[PDB]
DNA sequence: TTCTCTGTTTTG
DNA sequence: CAAAACAGAGAA
């Protein structure tokens, strides 16, 4: 199997490629930058970025497809917890 | 709660 | 295939 060599997280990963990508966890480097003017937030992960951006735009893209629901959510986490505790879609 | 992290799945 | 998106975990 695929295992992180860093003593302290001997975590196991489905792929080797993601074993490489995983290493950013252990660096303090934060390559990805917020694109919003004068915001100094940084990330290691694009998905963090993507979602962070909607705090600036206030967008609420996740829209419940279930009839007589129609709540919306900014982040995926909220939508997944939601259908978990409702069973919609 | 609101928001970020991260491992795996899905997408194009 | 890799980039995007998911799902649920983790911070605050
Ligand atoms: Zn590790
Ligand atoms: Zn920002
Ligand atoms: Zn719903």
């Amino acid at each position: 199997r695929n295992i992180c060599p860093i003593k302290g997280c001997g975590k196991n990963f489905f792929s080797h490629k993601y074993l490489v990508q995983h290493q950013r966890v252990h660096s303090d480097d934060r390559p990805l930058k917020c694109p919003w003017k004068g915001c100094k937030m940084t990330f290691k992960w694009a998905w963090s970025r993507t979602e962070h951006i909607r705090v600036h735009t206030g967008a609420r893209p996740y829209v419940c497809a279930e009839p007589d629901c129609g709540q919306t959510f900014r982040f995926v986490s909220d939508f997944s917890r939601h259908k978990r505790k409702t069973g919609h879609s």
